[PDB]
């Protein structure tokens, strides 16, 4: 069966543990993860990881989660970074990515979700808001990522 490699990057403390192992484990709160699922109907394994290793592991990945919180501003204006990083390391323009706002349950939001919304649209890349806690969007945001690696791969 098909396997994706999936990376989670994004700052200290906005959920990249919690939203894996909701996805994984089903439940609210490893470095890495391994699990079968099935896609719009197609079994796949999912292998997901949140200096030189690093690098290895960003050019072992085909699609990376770009995950700030909701209510961490920093996080958010971190995106940036993280993005130009996979794209340096992996040397292309064109990286499957999706970006998610993380700890949508909680009342404290500093980041406007159409502040993330314009971001994602300039990067072309879906944006979806997630909470760990909840689930809400959590197996959206990793489905869309996978099929966001299958564009990439067939087109
Ligand atoms: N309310 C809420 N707390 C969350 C959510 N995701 C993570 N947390 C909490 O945020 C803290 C840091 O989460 P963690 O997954 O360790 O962050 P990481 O450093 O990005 O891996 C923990 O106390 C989690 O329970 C979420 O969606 N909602
Ligand atoms: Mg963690």
């Amino acid at each position: 069966m098909t396997e994706y490699k999936l990376v989670v990057v994004g700052a200290g403390g906005v959920g990249k543990s919690a939203l894996t192992i909701q996805l994984i484990q089903n439940h609210f709160v490893e470095d890495s993860y391994r699990k079968q699922v099935v896609i719009d109907g197609e079994t796949c394994l999912l292998d997901i990881l949140d200096s030189a290793m690093r690098d290895q592991y960003m050019r072992t990945g085909e699609g990376f989660l770009c995950v700030f919180a909701i209510n961490n501003t920093k996080s958010f204006e971190d995106i940036h970074h993280y993005r130009e990083q996979i794209k340096r390391v992996k040397d292309s323009e064109d990286v499957p990515m999706v970006l998610v706002g993380n700890k949508c349950d909680l009342p404290s939001r500093t980041v406007d979700t159409k502040q993330a919304q314009d971001l994602a649209r300039s990067y072309g890349i879906p944006f979806i808001e997630t909470s760990a806690k909840t689930r809400q969007g959590v197996d959206d945001a990793f489905y869309t990522l996978v099929r966001e690696i299958r564009k990439h791969k067939e087109k």
